[PDB]
């Protein structure tokens, strides 16, 4: 899994969108999450209360978390599949008591994708959705990685 420099600054463009409205963004993805994958709502302590989509809409605990979720995210993606000691360690926060599984990171890389598409057409076509396809594979590989070193169950 390789981007060339031109997709890397794909992705580096549609996520400065993203960073001029983190918590819209962070907000949309986690509600596309939870609507297309129900099921992992009850690994989330802090959101296990969220039924309707109402309440996701309204709720603080996920529009902070998404804005978490994001922001760990960008740090690595702006390494452009570059590996630092720095970030090695894993995201870790009050929200669940779990380690989620990769499959959860598959299931949150497609609403990133969906929800990129829905809110920046213009600038997130064919060639920027393979690029971000291709940089959330090795961020879930990096992960992946992690939970090995660590004696983590993904």
């Amino acid at each position: 899994m390789v981007l060339s420099e031109g997709e890397w600054q794909l992705v580096l463009h549609v996520w400065a969108k993203v960073e001029a409205d983190v918590a819209g963004h962070g907000q949309d993805i986690l509600i596309r999450l939870f609507k297309s994958h129900p099921e992992t709502l009850e690994k989330f302590d802090r959101f296990k209360h969220l039924k309707t989509e109402a309440e996701m809409k309204a709720s603080e605990d996920l529009k902070k978390h998404g804005v978490t979720v994001l922001t760990a995210l960008g740090a690595i993606l702006k390494k452009k599949g570059h590996h630092e000691a720095e970030l090695k360690p894993l995201a870790q926060s009050h929200a669940t008591k779990h380690k989620i599984p990769i499959k959860y990171l598959e299931f949150i890389s497609e609403a990133i994708i969906h929800v990129l598409h829905s809110r920046h057409p213009g600038d997130f076509g064919a060639d920027a959705q393979g690029a971000m396809n291709k940089a959330l594979e090795l961020f879930r590989k990096d992960i992946a990685a992690k939970y090995k070193e660590l004696g983590y169950q993904g």
